[PDB]
C-alpha cells in the first residue's frame, strides 16, 4: 500500500513560507529577554498563600507570554490562507489558540537535560518552581512538562513543527468561528501538506503513525488550554494582578 506522493509545487512553497515565518518570529538567541521586567525568584520552598501574596515571577513571565503572543500573531498572519479569513475569525482563532501555540513553540527552549526551558543564562532558565512563583499549580504544570517531553520525543523536523503550529491556529472547531468551512479548507491544505511531508521525508517509515501522535498532541493542548484558563481566572482575582500582566494578556486570556 503506502503511497508516498511527492510534495507538490504548492506544498513546497507552503513549507518554505512557514519555515520563513518561524525564523522571523522565533529568535533562538532570546536576545529580547533583557527588556522584560526582571525575573524575581524569592524563596517559595513551600505555598499558595505566599505565591499569591508575591506573584514574584508573574511580571517577567507575563511579559514573556505577552511578547510571545505578539510573535504568534505575526506568525499566524504569514500562514498561507490566514489573510483570506475575515479579521473577526482571525482574532477568534488567535485568542483561542495563543496559549496552545505558546506551549508548542516553547518546546524549542525546553530541554530534557534538566526538564527546564533554557532561554540562556540562569536568569532566563525557567523551571517548575519558577512557574509556581507565577501563581500556577501542579495540575497545569505537571501535564505541561509531560506534554513537553512527549513532544521532544517525536523528534519533529522543523517543517513538522511549524505545520503543527499552523494547524493548531487554523482550527474550524473553535468556539465562535463564523466561517468554519473556510478555516477547515485551509487546515486541510495544511494537514495534507504535513501528511505528505511525513510520508516523503521520514525514516523508517512504517511509522507513518507520527501523524496520529502529532494530532493527539493537538488534543492534549485543548486540556492544557482549559486548565490554564481556569488558573488564569483564579489568578485574576488577586488584587493588583493586572499591574503584573499586560493589556494584551488581559484581553487574550480575559
Ligand atoms: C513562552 C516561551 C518560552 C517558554 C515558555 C514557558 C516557560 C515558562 C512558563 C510558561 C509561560 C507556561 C505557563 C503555564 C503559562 C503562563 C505562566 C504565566 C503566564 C502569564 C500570562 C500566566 O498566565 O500566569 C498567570 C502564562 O500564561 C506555558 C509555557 C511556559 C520561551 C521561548 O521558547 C519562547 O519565547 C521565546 C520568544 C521567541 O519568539 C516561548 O514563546
Amino acid at each position: 500500500d503506502s503511497l508516498r506522493p511527492k510534495l507538490s509545487e504548492e506544498q513546497q512553497r507552503i513549507i518554505a513560507i512557514l519555515l520563513d515565518a518561524h525564523h522571523k518570529t522565533y529568535d533562538p538567541t532570546y536576545s529580547d529577554f533583557c527588556q522584560f521586567r526582571p525575573p524575581v525568584r524569592v524563596n517559595d520552598g513551600g505555598s499558595v498563600t505566599l505565591e499569591l501574596s508575591q506573584l514574584s515571577m508573574l511580571p517577567h513571565l507575563a511579559d514573556l507570554v505577552s511578547y510571545s503572543i505578539q510573535k504568534v500573531i505575526g506568525f499566524a498572519k504569514m500562514i498561507p490562507g490566514f489573510r483570506d479569513l475575515t479579521s473577526e475569525d482571525q482574532i477568534v482563532l488567535l485568542k483561542s489558540s495563543a496559549i496552545e501555540v505558546i506551549m508548542l513553540r516553547s518546546n524549542e527552549s525546553f530541554t530534557m537535560d534538566d526538564m527546564s526551558w533554557t532561554c540562556g543564562n540562569q536568569d532566563y532558565k525557567y523551571r517548575v518552581s519558577d512557574v509556581t512563583k507565577a501563581g500556577h499549580s501542579l495540575e497545569l504544570i505537571e501535564p505541561l512538562i509531560k506534554f513537553q517531553v512527549g513532544l521532544k520525543k517525536l523528534n519533529l523536523h522543523e517543517e513538522e513543527h511549524v505545520l503543527l503550529m499552523a494547524i493548531c491556529i487554523v482550527s474550524p472547531d473553535r468556539p465562535g468561528v463564523q466561517d468554519a468551512a473556510l478555516i477547515e479548507a485551509i487546515q486541510d491544505r495544511l494537514s495534507n501538506t504535513l501528511q505528505t511531508y511525513i510520508r516523503c521525508r521520514h525514516p523508517p517509515p512504517g511509522s507513518h503513525l507520527l501523524y496520529a501522535k502529532m494530532i493527539q498532541k493537538l488534543a492534549d493542548l485543548r486540556s492544557l488550554n482549559e486548565e490554564h484558563s481556569k488558573q488564569y481566572r483564579c489568578l485574576s482575582f488577586q488584587p493588583e494582578c493586572s499591574m503584573k500582566l499586560t493589556p494584551l494578556v488581559l484581553e487574550v486570556f480575559g
